[PDB]
């Protein structure tokens, strides 16, 4: 019970950190067209990882 | 039921975003021999992650 | 039994290696504001992955 | 049955591709002390991911 909830909470933290990485790569691309594509893909991965955390919560 | 299907759908989105990252690293390598090796490996990871999403669907 | 314990031990090793990556990116940022943000996010991911390993142990 | 075996096979492919990434980052570091640390950490992650694939096989 509590173990699966701990896993979901940890996965939520991972999604938040991956979104922070996407923003930083955006700023690197500003300082680039290919790097911007990487940052937008990383943002989509963060969104999907947050969806996984919620589904694990439902389990 | 619906939770495991949500996980598979999210993993499919992750594989699509990782394939987008592989293409972008390819274009960086054009702008490199080692970087091209990284892009080809990332493409194989995207292919394997999509296989994982389908197997989770079967579960 | 032993298989789930093996998975947790492997995930612990992954968290240790991700923390090593975060430190190395810190040193790259010293040699940078965006790169430092990436290193701090990677450290948080390592912390969360270690939490996942312990929860899998409890399972 | 077959779904869990498919997941293990896919995870084995991911470990092989991550080892290929580690070698490429090694060659980038040759072309660096921090980059070499990243490559050695990525190699350890590939080793751990292969251990996870085998434990999933045992499951």
């Amino acid at each position: 019970m509590m173990a699966i909830e701990e896993i979901a909470q940890a996965i939520e933290e991972i999604a938040k950190a991956i979104k922070k990485i996407a923003w930083a790569i955006k700023k690197i691309a500003q300082q680039k067209a290919a790097i911007e594509e990487i940052a937008q893909a990383i943002e989509e991965i963060a969104k999907a990882i947050k969806k996984i955390a919620w589904a694990i919560k439902k389990i």
